[PDB]
């Protein structure tokens, strides 16, 4: 399949080179996989989700996404126009309030929820969790991410937007998950992207068009706009049978575009998520 005039990030993950406009992908499109978006929620009614999104848990008074952040991230995973995995099932877990903030205890609960809840769901191609969030280092938060991974979920987390070593941020610094940095359309490390030895992979994160609340769309930037690219790619590869929840981050790194990025500090991987699609 080919989506012409795709958002640059989708085009980028299906090319060995920057500057293309077409997103090439296998038409299976992550069908039969499930991605939990742990965030501010998902506006499941957005036409772009085609009924494939639903809220499954909230830690606040409502399950509504009153911010937009979670809806944007979910859109990059699996919306029709803006998504990597256009036929995946999306599950919303609202651990962040409508200002985009959340307590560590709640974020941990949300992770533990997904580890259990997946057993109530029909996801024959496997399960992914996308965590576009984080704060300062916490062993408790890291441990929760490690548990979720261990339970058989592909966990992808944002590296953070501090232009610093991700070792001092959680869940970014948990080694056993997939820690995602951000790049821009000219293959530069995004100016804000964290870096460091803990990063597994980079994804498109600067000027990312996706879904927004009120049935709208907008372009925003962050390591968290890169995280769902990798989560969606994982789901896509899992549907294809190329890899598993336990091994997908490694597989993505194995098959990444190598050395294409600039302003990568010594000691940080120079690896850009790539679907290696051959028609
Ligand atoms: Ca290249
Ligand atoms: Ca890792």
């Amino acid at each position: 399949a080919a989506q012409t005039n795709a958002p640059w990030g989708l085009a980028r993950i299906s090319s060995t080179s920057p500057g293309t406009s077409t997103y090439y992908y296998d038409e299976s499109a992550g069908q039969g996989s499930c991605v939990y978006v742990i965030d501010t929620g998902i506006e499941a009614s957005h036409p772009e989700f085609e009924g494939r999104a639903q809220m499954v848990k909230t830690y606040y008074y409502s399950s509504r996404d009153g911010n937009g952040h979670g809806t944007h991230c979910a859109g990059t995973v699996g919306s029709r126009t803006y998504g990597v995995a256009k036929k995946t099932q999306l599950f919303g877990v609202k651990v962040l309030d409508d200002n985009g903030s959340g307590q560590y205890s709640t974020i941990i609960a949300g992770m533990d929820f997904v580890a259990s809840d997946k057993n109530n769901r029909n996801c024959p191609k496997g399960v992914v969790a996308s965590l576009s969030l984080g704060g300062g280092y916490s062993s408790s938060v890291n441990s929760a991410a490690a548990r979720l991974q261990s339970s058989g979920v592909m966990v992808a987390v944002a590296a953070g937007n501090n232009n610093a070593d991700a070792r001092n941020y959680s869940p970014a610094s948990e080694p056993s998950v997939c820690t995602v940095g951000a790049s821009d359309r000219y293959d530069r490390r995004s100016s804000f992207s964290n870096y460091g030895s803990v990063l597994d992979i980079f994804g498109p994160g600067t000027d990312i068009l996706s879904t927004w609340i009120g049935g709208s769309t907008r372009s925003i930037s962050g390591t968290s706009m890169a995280t769902p690219h990798v989560a969606g790619l994982a789901a896509y590869l899992m549907t294809l049978g190329k890899t598993t929840a336990a091994s997908a981050c490694r597989y993505i790194a194995d098959t990444a575009n190598k050395g294409d990025l600039s302003n990568i500090p010594f000691g940080t991987v120079n690896l850009l998520a790539y679907n290696n699609y051959q028609a």
